């Protein structure tokens, strides 16, 4: 990794960090507080880890602040923001700059995925837009990599699978982030939360694992059939029922150079 | 009464409100929790040393005996007896590999002494890894680090001119319900995790996902994994930590039940 200074930078948190030579980034500071220095060996590794995801479309770790008691990300900046605040913007996406969104989303995951990640939490808050409405994927959450999760214990469930609902032991697959990909893709053409209501409760879990998925009449705006097609599928109870994100690729890309180019 | 002592009373001390160990000029090593440091307030100064003089009468070989108070202007102390090798899941984590017998013992031991607080009319609340505490020949102690068995030295840790919480063991009638009375059915449940962790080296639920899915999961009867015990783990455990984690308290044993069973059983297997 690279590893930085405190004193790199003008002078969990989310914050705009302007390092004092390379400029504008984004700092999250994972744990302040009284030292724990048997954990170090194992959470400077997965940063290696997390230094070693490199693509467009997913968000770039700059640097670690790993000092005593004071535990820190370094991340590219995003301009624009999450991509829900993009959607609720009180400007429109046409509906080409969505199909493009989809594809770099599917890309960003593929790409995960072929590196051993499973994210775990894709969800809208997760998915960042440039200036230019390109997206990176990001784990605000700290939920990709096990060790940086836990140090940051030391919540969104309408994206979760139905096989990870009221039950924290079952390991999660690949098929769990095609899940939540379905899900963003409704919220996609939604503009809004699924679920209406908007409330979070025993009675929507056990509806959601009984089948209850987002409204689909809930779309007020046009959203193209192949893709309710798509979400369909990748939302089905049954993980084995649901695509990879090469096969979602191989399926999109023609379909978005073809409709949606 | 309790011991009311003097910052005086001690040469140094370093720091672990501050957790510290502390080096009594007369009575040597000894561990400090100084809840409040600010303006002097009589706020609460006689319930306070009342309260003390409560938590000095738990006197108990598997309790961490409260030693001395310190009441000073603007200071407010705890004194309690050191344990030499910190908390159990620190020692279960630990490089060396812990006996089977001694893990038996531990349990035993812990069993005791929640018995003799429950039998003093103490509900823990609070009962956790972080709570048992190891001294140098692998006896543990029950801890109160949170505060949480005596509400006002709790208050006075929490008011707001003083200048100075795991859930893995909440029992599910207390999740996302923050009104219920914790009762000896809670410390049984909080038992039960603890036995998970004890035989499986780690803290529960690692791969759960995020907080509310986990809450929503364990008052649903989601438990720890029991597969996730790795080593060796006799079958009348598991089957105590199955009962005791019983979503209904009113199937959890009692630990005057739980010690009728557990005693022999560690007599005639385990010791
Ligand atoms: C309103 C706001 C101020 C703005 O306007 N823009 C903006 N906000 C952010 C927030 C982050 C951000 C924050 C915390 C992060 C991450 C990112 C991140 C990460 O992505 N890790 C990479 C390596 C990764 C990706 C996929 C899977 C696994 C790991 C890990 N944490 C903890 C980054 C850029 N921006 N830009
Ligand atoms: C781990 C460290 C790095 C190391 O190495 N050793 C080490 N840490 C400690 C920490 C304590 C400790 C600290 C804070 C406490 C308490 C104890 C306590 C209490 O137990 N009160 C008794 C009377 C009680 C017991 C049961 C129920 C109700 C009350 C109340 N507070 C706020 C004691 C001994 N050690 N030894």
């Amino acid at each position: 990794v690279i590893k930085m200074k405190s004193s790199d930078f003008l002078e969990g948190k989310v914050s705009l960090a302007f390092h004092r030579t390379q400029g504008l980034m984004i700092m999250k500071t994972v744990y302040k507080g009284p030292n724990c220095i048997e954990h170090n060996e194992a959470l400077l590794e997965e940063a290696k880890m997390m230094n070693r995801l490199r693509h467009s479309r997913v968000v770039k770790l700059l640097g670690v602040i790993i000092e005593e008691g004071k535990y820190s990300l370094v991340m590219e900046y995003m301009e624009k923001g999450n991509l829900m605040h993009v959607l609720k913007a009180e400007m429109s996406t046409p509906l080409s700059v969505k199909g493009r969104i989809i594809l770099e989303i599917i890309e960003g995951m593929a790409y995960l995925h072929g590196k051993g990640v499973i994210h775990k939490d894709l969800k809208p808050e997760n998915i960042l837009v440039d200036n230019d409405f390109h997206i990176k994927i990001a784990d605000l959450g700290l939920a990709s990599f096990k060790m940086w999760s836990k140090l940051n214990n030391e919540g969104t469930l309408y994206y979760m699978a139905p096989e990870h609902l009221n039950d924290v032991n079952a390991k999660p697959t690949e098929k769990s982030d095609v899940y939540s990909f379905a899900v963003v893709l409704w919220a996609i053409f939604a503009n809004k939360e699924p679920y209406e209501n908007a409330i979070a409760e025993q009675q929507l879990i056990m509806a959601i694992k009984s089948g209850n998925r987002p409204d689909v009449d809930d779309i007020t705006e046009y959203c193209p059939r192949e893709i309710i097609s798509l979400m369909k599928l990748c939302w089905e109870a049954n993980p084995e029922a649901r695509p990879t994100f090469p096969g979602i690729e191989e399926k999109f890309r023609p379909f978005y150079l073809s409709q949606l180019e």
